[PDB]
């Protein structure tokens, strides 16, 4: 079951050293967008395609999800979510990195491990993070979709306005 | 079981990646060792404590392994390995960086995972990362060891079955 392990090493080698410091660095930047036009959500958003597919570069795969800037220091990158050419979003805006080696044991044949298989242990990742994440010492949200109707800018969009409501509510 | 995995993405994130291109690098390499001089094992050689304690650095750890050279985004470094003080062996040597991973658990409360469990996926962890080796597309021998015996040595026990085994077959 290799997603019980491939969790715990995204968690424990990557996601547990970059986090403490990250909603800092993101307040840190924030005054500028402030004052330069709008704001970034204080959450690292993490794609989960459970197709398990992982652009080279995210903007170019949606239309919608242009760009904008590097965050200060590991290397992250805040994007634009757009509605009708419009901002309408912006967050820093990751994929899921152990979904491309769940992905290269599909194709590699001795490892005997099908699109069958794979769809199964990306499920399973994504549910073991959530629950490493439940536990752990807020930052960070999980986004599993499967590609079918369907605009990933839009699946961002909500996540991204559900957390401004949670903000000013409690 | 966390073994199972950590050892398919060392493999096919890591491994899979270095050793196509490794004995060409290492043989581009030799030919100078030779005319400088001295050799260097074909095979990439990884340590796997299994008390998963990964020094951020191997030649301070043991006296006898000094750094002799970085091979020409893959990070590799050529060790000599000691015999009184006299270059007895030479290769790229390297620790398993998963075990990392199982030591931070084994100190990470909320992951109720212990030294008793940590060892247990530590052997597991080197057990199917020897058969995933073993189906693969020879360049990579895994050498795990439990701390109680002279490092050095054990590698340098390797090493010299290696160049055993080339001469004869
Ligand atoms: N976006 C992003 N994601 C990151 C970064 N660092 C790690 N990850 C993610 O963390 C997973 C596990 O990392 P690991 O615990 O360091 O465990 C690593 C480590 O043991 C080994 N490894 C990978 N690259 C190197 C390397 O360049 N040198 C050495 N010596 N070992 C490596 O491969 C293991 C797992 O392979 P991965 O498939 O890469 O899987 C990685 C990857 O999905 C990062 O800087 N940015």
């Amino acid at each position: 079951n290799v997603a019980h392990g491939l969790a715990w090493s995204y968690y424990i080698g990557y996601l547990r050293l970059i986090l403490p410091e990250l909603q800092a660095r993101i307040r840190t930047y924030n005054q500028h967008y402030n004052n330069l036009r709008g704001a970034v959500s204080q959450r690292l958003y993490i794609l989960l395609p459970l197709d398990c597919g992982v652009p080279d570069n995210l903007s170019m795969a949606d239309p919608n999800i242009r760009f904008l800037d590097k965050l200060p220091q590991y290397s992250n990158s805040i994007y634009e979510l757009l509605e009708n050419g419009q901002r309408a979003g912006t967050c820093v805006l990751e994929y899921a990195t152990p979904l491309q080696t769940l992905f290269a044991m599909s194709q590699y044949s001795q490892a005997g491990f099908s699109r069958e298989d794979r769809l199964e242990q990306a499920k399973l990742f994504c549910r073991t993070l959530e629950d490493i994440l439940a536990d752990a010492p807020n930052n960070c949200r999980l986004i599993a979709y499967q590609e079918p109707s369907f605009s990933l800018s839009q699946e961002v969009l909500r996540h991204l306005r559900q957390e401004e409501k949670e903000e000013v509510t409690v």
